[PDB]
């Protein structure tokens, strides 16, 4: 339970095996299993991300829907029509519940205040080429709890992680 006086932070992403998160300006495969996890979790809450994630929505989807939308962005002169940009997670971490939604420079800078995470790993084969995103690396205060192997609809296997810390 999110007691409405605290500020619950949690961080939501999906990896390839390798831990890719994006590529060339976009997430490098699509899981519309993953696309209903992030909606069932997300839905009702604030949601936070990078200016480039915001970037990488089509503008006929964006702000995603059911859900207070904030940018992080340091540019005084990025708008983001339909949601609020703020310059520093003290601004954008104000709800009672916020989900981080990416990409890999916000969930790095989120990770010390986050005490949840939820990962939707597939398992395609994309190694790291540089200058993609990357999923945070979780160090040994965290524990947790990985779901068996599922297979998609479109014939990808995948499985969900739950990490928690204090
Ligand atoms: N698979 C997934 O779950 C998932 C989820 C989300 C995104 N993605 C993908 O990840 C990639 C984007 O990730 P990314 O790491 O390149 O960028 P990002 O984290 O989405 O956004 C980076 C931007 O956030 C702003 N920023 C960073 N640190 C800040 C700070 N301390 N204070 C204020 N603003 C700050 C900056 O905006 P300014 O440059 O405007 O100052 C920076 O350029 C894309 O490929 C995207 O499709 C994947
Ligand atoms: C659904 C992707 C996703 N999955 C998990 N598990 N966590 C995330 N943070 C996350 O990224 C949400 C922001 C980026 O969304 C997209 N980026 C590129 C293409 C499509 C989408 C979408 C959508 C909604 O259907
Ligand atoms: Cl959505």
């Amino acid at each position: 339970l999110v007691p409405r006086g605290s500020h619950m932070v949690g961080l939501i992403w999906a990896q390839a095996t390798s831990g890719v998160i994006g590529r060339g300006g976009d997430i490098p495969w699509r899981l519309p299993e993953d696309q209903a996890h992030f909606r069932e979790i997300t839905m009702g809450h604030t949601i936070v991300m990078g200016r480039r994630t915001w970037d990488s929505l089509p503008a006929k989807v964006r702000p995603l829907p059911g859900r207070r939308n904030v940018v992080l962005s340091r540019q005084a002169d990025f708008m983001a029509s339909g949601a609020e940009v703020v310059g520093s997670l003290e601004e954008a971490l104000t709800s009672p519940e916020t989900w981080v939604i990416g990409g890999g420079q916000v969930y790095a800078l989120a990770l010390p205040y986050a005490t949840r995470c939820e990962v939707t790993e597939v398992d395609i084969g994309l190694p790291r080429e540089a200058g993609d995103a990357l999923a945070p690396v979780l160090d040994e205060t965290w524990r947790g709890e990985t779901g068996e192997w599922r297979f998609s609809r479109s014939g990808l296997r995948y499985r969900l992680y739950s990490y928690h810390r204090s």
